[PDB]
């Protein structure tokens, strides 16, 4: 009755530690990952302090080693000050994250010249991912070409963006992309229900035509990734709502529902949650690691999933068919039927495994 | 000084056992694979007897288990009689092989309707690969669409074929392809030297414009695979030369030379010899498995490589930069500097590993 899947990978999560641990920490965020059938996560650098230099990465690595319940890699973040300074630690990171749109954070880049500097100085064999919306996609693609290397575009959300990427792929350009579940399963039609606080996310929810274009262009999507971005309900409904949705616990049930409806195949899902994450980010296999899912059980998403400290979900009320029943991680039962059974600290930094270093010429 | 690579995969080898063991057997062919930095091979079904039914597959599996030195999967072959009969054994095979052009073998299909029957009856979640040259590529793509599934095109050799595949990918069609080293590193310009016997291969050597088009369209190539097709020199130079070249021992040195010249990157190589083979064929990781190569050593390909029983090579006289120094397979030293150190029978059928079954809906 159960379907065995390999260990799934989410290349885009915000786990809030250090410095935002009321929103989530490594222990709670990785519990949510395991409950969502995810055994490896790549954590974004917009923490407090942000992971923009070697001391901050060293702290984050120890916090993750002590708190993570699944395996992980940590991104470095590009800043206005750190181009040319990350060479000694770069290979220990998941990749470099460029935040190219609106942020108040120390990740703000004020000029395309700063993007060029990062593309020129970051080691050429290591991943670069970008938060790049609308015309920014075209702009960062131009920088990538000028510097003759690849780029991965995070959370593609619009017809405009997926068609631009499609055209770049048709020209043989080295660009990959990911799409998040909210941009496949929610739209403007849902803003009335969510309200303007809860509904706040970047990239914003798309029109129905945006959603339909992402589905029609599934072939262009290399990865699914949650952009798990936990904030509490008080923050989402307060005066200055921060953008982002929690998503680890709902991503796989939503996508399994689509598989059951024939909207994409099981293989299409596994390419996008396993094989393509591995190959774009050079992430190693996990021995003795698998996920068992039940595809027959129908349930309704509640007002909050059990594990994320966000303690809310924008998918409340959607009917899904697909449940995570058991997760085994490196030979140990990590999750069964609503209970996480590996402690904080069971998870490891995959970039420290011999098989997890990115291959490079001498 | 040495570069560590993951265990490379060759999805297209002819190992001649059962029934052609003067040309190669599992033990000699897998020794050649290991010496070429390959730790997993997918063996084609055009043996004697051909692997076209369950009894023949059972024999071949035991011969491979007893003789193979690296890990493997075995293809089933489509025949004019076996559509609808392979369902119980299909999941144990690498995939189904369709030989769509000229053959005298029991793999000859005489009608496109027989291709349709195979596409309709072979389990939809399992791989199908085709030997399809020139217009046959377009024809089998049509059959795939009619049956709404994917296909993988073997040894793409021509500008015509790579551009057709490029156009299909631009339309979002589920097609992947592989290219063999002889179609990247040899051309018509080499037929004078090779002669009409040794030079016989299918698909035939291309023009210089064919070769240049494959390089220019590297983005369209999903995999490299040798089409290792050993025949003895007596056969190649005799009255009725069979088509095919040996290639396991020369593939990686040729491609490492191209990497050293900047013609493609190390990552481009590893996508095509590791990640994409894994994901197209659902081949499992190999624990504690890696290849160490030396990129500085220049050498000239001799008149025959050490291991293949073909005892000749069409690349004789080419200068290469790139050598396999050490192979470790599942924790054991399998090859060092010209000596194979695992015995016949060390290799295993990866389709019998729990992680090597192709995932499917219940
Ligand atoms: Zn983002
Ligand atoms: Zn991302
Ligand atoms: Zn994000
Ligand atoms: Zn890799
Ligand atoms: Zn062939
Ligand atoms: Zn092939
Ligand atoms: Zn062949
Ligand atoms: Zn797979």
């Amino acid at each position: 009755k159960l379907v065995r899947l390999p260990g799934l990978i989410d290349v885009h999560v915000h786990l809030r530690e250090p410095g935002g641990t009321h929103k989530e920490d490594f222990a709670s965020g990785t519990a949510a990952a395991l409950a969502g059938g995810i055994t490896m996560v790549c954590a974004m650098p917009n923490t407090r302090p942000p992971i923009i230099d070697a001391p901050a990465l060293a702290l984050a690595q120890k916090l993750a080693e002590a708190g993570a319940r699944c395996d992980f890699a940590l991104f470095l973040g590009a800043s206005s000050e750190n181009a040319g300074t990350l060479g000694t630690v770069a290979g220990s990171a998941a990749g470099l994250k460029l935040y190219l749109n609106e942020t108040a954070s120390e990740l703000r880049l004020d000029s395309v010249v700063q993007w060029m500097e990062h593309f020129e100085t970051w080691p050429s064999h290591l991943p670069i991912v970008a938060h790049a919306e609308q015309q920014t996609v075209a702009a960062v693609l131009m920088v990538a070409q000028l510097t003759q290397r690849s780029v991965h575009i995070c959370h593609v959300a619009r017809k405009e963006e997926i068609l631009l990427i499609k055209a770049a792929k048709a020209r043989g350009l080295p660009v990959t992309c990911e799409v998040a579940p909210h941009h496949l399963f929610l739209s403007h039609d849902d803003l009335e229900r969510l309200g303007p606080g809860k509904g706040e996310v970047r990239p914003e929810l798309g029109s129905r035509q945006d959603v339909e274009a992402l589905w029609e262009n599934m072939a262009v999507i290399d990865c699914f990734a949650s952009d798990h971005a936990p904030h509490t309900l008080e923050e989402k409904c307060g005066s200055r709502p921060p953008p982002g949705f929690p998503g680890l616990e709902t991503m796989l049930p939503l996508l399994l529902t689509a598989v059951s409806e024939g909207r994409l195949s099981l293989d299409d899902l596994l390419q996008r949650l396993h094989h393509n994450p591995r190959r774009i980010f050079h992430l190693p296999p996990q021995e003795d690691t698998y996920v068992e899912v039940d595809l027959e059980h129908e349930w309704t998403i509640p007002s909050h999933m059990p594990f994320s400290k966000a303690h809310w979900t924008p998918f409340e009320g959607q009917k899904v068919k697909g449940t995570v029943r058991r997760v085994v991680l490196r030979g140990e039962v990590a999750y069964i039927d609503g209970q996480v059974l590996v402690p904080p600290g069971y998870g490891q930094d995959v970039r420290k495994w011999p098989q997890g270093a990115v291959p490079q010429l001498p």
